């Protein structure tokens, strides 16, 4: 009825609207828009904001969606490349008091609407009013912190809504290195014993790893049923409110890291018939979880799971059913009055898949099937089985048709196809460049030859030097995408530079480097120089960062001179030291620093140090440092293992800090006239081994507790 083509123009015509009357968008790009929509159509008669041509209308900049009223429905439109100047970037409502009812967004796009501060949290899309729906949407590339999908219950008139959000494409989700990363909130904790009778279903979670609760529902009578989730690390929980149903569905792990699956925490939740397989995850992020809760436990903590089902579930080659989890002092309530029945468990990965926190008297157990490799705990309610799982006619491993028909399972099937849900229109492309994957580029030797092969390259590319060749950088190597340095095999070349940091990993880059001499003579004399750099800015992108057979000697120039600096604001998903050689260093090896809002911010999610000799570092090699009190959520996991450290962190100190983190493992490592090894390990079970390890001339171990496996710790 009424096309658009600037602000100016679409203020007009929603300015008065009847039922029935549609506003266009034209093509093109709208940046910096605030559009706002309030009207009243009818179910026959609805009030449309269309997009001109899906796909081709590109809203951009510092822009949102708000609308209330009744009948209103938006489609067709792409919000990319941009951040909502309030808290939301579709929001069903334009004030406290103005909700949208018996409204619908559809075949919309979110595609990147992130802060550049990586710490600043908005909602993607809020939903509040009643009767709505949000079908069919791509929501792709949010790199900061919030939620994706808020059902909001902040008052009435949004609570009891019935929403229906349904064949949403939710994509890949980077881990955030902090609390709040969900991808579905279904209500707040301040409002978690209302009624939000909300349906979630089919829907694709398209490894949604921003943290531990891929939806966290947070409010009462729910439906969560018919979505699928792909390699997600985290779960579905039940973080308050009862009466939840979780039916229906799959979740595929592939066995990739902390793949979980569904937590029941409070009252009369059922779960049953989900299909589970490959999840890795453990304690609160395992397979099937049933935590202890806390007896008349105030709103936001843990109500103790009462009437509650868990029953008809397929678990396959999966590791950790967790009952019970939670269990201490404050979390005393065993489940009680529950049950878990029929349901099929065929993994060979953990042949001792429960743990038992509690006593798990209040369960019925009945109808049960365990593989006969594995055994349970629990001394009625299962029955061995062979271990047979077939692939299926859609894919999938399934158990025997007669075991499914005996609990009435049906067919082992997906509810939903990565191909029917999200826009129509726009592509589901992935956005990530693998190492080498592109271009082998020659670097001669010189001066700011590095430079420039850099300042050309592109993501995937390799940048490959001469053998013992001379390179000299006097401006910053900044690395824009993924990409390698190194030299083939051979006499490593030496790299120098006249600037405090030879190489800045900036947003969106990575770093591969391998068979290279890094040396201090021509560095400035200046603290905190460093070899390797993050930007210098929040970086709203993890980026990963590969040293193999790297020397480095002589950064000694002046006081804290770094190998790796990460500034604060940066995540890394991955960062490997292997077979490296350090020598002479007044600052750390790694310093790995954190933007401290959120107590619980790290900085590192997976950290190998292995095969390396570390002699005369004044510093330490690495603190690893997670704060806060979250049991739940990742914490870094580090391996340190095949390494020499003579001389280190005497410059009392630490040679090495680790501190919350939640998978901890040292072996094969020699302390040799070094600053001695420091432990802290936080509540909860933070996994810690070390096993062969010599502390030639160093001090014993430091820790607060002795809640950590040790073994064969000789001391000279
Ligand atoms: O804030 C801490 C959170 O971990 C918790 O309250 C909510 C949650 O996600 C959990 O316990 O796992």
């Amino acid at each position: 009825m009424g096309l658009v083509e600037n602000i100016k123009q679409f203020n007009d015509a929603v300015s008065s609207v009847k039922p029935g009357d549609e506003i266009v968008l034209a093509n093109g790009s709208w940046n910096d828009v605030e559009l706002v929509l309030k009207g009243k159509g009818l179910p026959d008669k609805p009030i449309t904001l269309k997009a001109q041509t899906p796909g081709k209308v590109i809203i951009t900049g510092q822009s949102n969606l708000a609308f209330s009223g009744e009948y209103i429905v938006i489609s067709g439109l792409v919000f990319k490349d941009g951040a909502t100047p309030t808290g939301e970037v579709i929001s069903f409502r334009t004030s406290n008091e103005d909700v949208a009812n018996h409204s619908r967004v559809t075949n919309t796009v979110i595609d990147n609407f992130s802060t550049d501060l990586r710490q600043m949290s908005d909602l993607w899309v809020a939903m509040y009013g009643k009767h709505n729906r949000l079908d069919h949407n791509s929501l792709v590339n949010k790199r900061n912190r919030g939620v994706t999908v808020a059902v909001r219950m902040n008052s009435e008139a949004s609570r009891k809504n019935h929403h229906i959000i349904e064949y949403n494409y939710f994509g890949p989700r980077q881990i955030l290195g902090a609390n709040g990363g969900e991808t579905l909130r279904i209500g707040t904790s301040h409002f978690s014993r209302e009624y939000s009778n909300t349906t979630a279903q089919y829907n694709y979670f398209d490894r949604t790893n921003g943290e531990h609760e891929i939806i966290s529902n947070k409010s009462s009578g729910n439906s969560l049923i018919k979505n699928v989730f792909f390699e997600t690390q985290g779960t579905l929980t039940m973080r308050h409110g009862h009466f939840t149903k979780v039916e229906g569905n799959y979740f595929l792990g592939n066995r990739k890291p902390n793949t979980g699956g569904i937590r029941i925490i409070n009252e009369s939740q059922t779960v049953s018939n989900n299909y589970m397989y490959g999840l890795t995850g453990k304690r609160l992020r395992g397979a099937l979880v049933i935590m202890n809760g806390v007896p008349n436990s105030p709103p936001n903590r843990y109500d103790p799971v009462i009437d509650s089902a868990m029953n008809n579930n397929i678990v396959i080659d999966s590791d950790h059913i967790e009952l019970g989890a939670g269990a201490d002092a404050e979390r005393s309530a065993a489940p009680s009055t529950s049950e878990f029945k029929g349901n099929i468990i065929l993994g060979k990965s953990n042949l001792e898949p429960f743990t038992l926190y509690d006593d798990m008297s209040g369960i019925n157990f009945e109808g049960n099937y365990l593989n006969d490799e594995a055994s349970t705990p629990i001394k009625t309610g299962f029955a061995s089985t062979p271990y047979s799982v077939t692939t299926n006619q859609y894919g999938l491993k399934s158990p025997d048709k007669a075991l499914l028909d005996e609990i009435g399972f049906g067919e082992v099937k997906l509810p939903v196809t990565k191909e029917e849900v999200g826009a129509d229109f726009y592509p589901k492309n992935e956005a990530l460049v693998a190492f080498q994957s592109g271009k082998t580029i020659h670097v001669k030797a010189g001066t700011d030859t590095l430079t420039s092969a850099l300042a050309t390259s592109q993501g995937g590319d390799v940048l490959v030097l001469e053998n013992g060749a001379d390179y000299l950088l006097t401006k910053f190597a900044e690395v824009h995408h993924p990409v390698t340095i190194m030299a083939k095999a051979g006499k490593k070349p030496v790299i120098r530079s006249q600037k405090p940091n030879f190489i800045n990993i900036e947003n969106g880059g990575a770093l591969e480097v391998e068979n290279l001499w890094f040396d201090g003579a021509e560095s400035p004399d200046y603290k905190g120089n460093t070899i390797i750099g993050t930007s210098g800015y929040s970086m709203n992108i993890n980026y990963n960062l590969s040293v193999r057979n790297v020397k480095v000697t002589d950064l000694d120039v002046n006081g804290y001179f770094y190998f790796f600096k990460a500034n604060a604001g940066t995540f890394a998903d991955s960062i490997e030291i292997i077979d490296s050689e350090f020598s002479n260093i007044t600052g750390a090896i790694l310093q790995l620093n954190r933007e401290v809002d959120d107590l619980g911010v790290y900085s590192v999610e997976n950290l190998v140090i292995s095969g390396n000799t570390f002699t005369n570092v004044k510093e330490e090699v690495v603190t690893v440092y997670r704060g806060g009190t979250d049991e739940s959520t990742f914490g870094p996991m580090v391996s340190v293992t095949n390494n020499t450290l003579t001389n280190v962190g005497k410059g009392s100190g630490a040679s090495m800090y680790f501190h919350g983190v939640q998978k901890l493992n040292i072996s094969e490592t020699k302390w040799d006239n070094s600053a001695p090894l420091e432990l802290f390990l936080t509540n909860g079970g933070p996994i810690t081994v070390i096993d062969n390890v010599e502390m030639k001339n160093t001090d014993k171990i430091r820790a607060n507790n002795d809640e950590y496996e040790s073994s064969n710790v000789t001391y000279d």
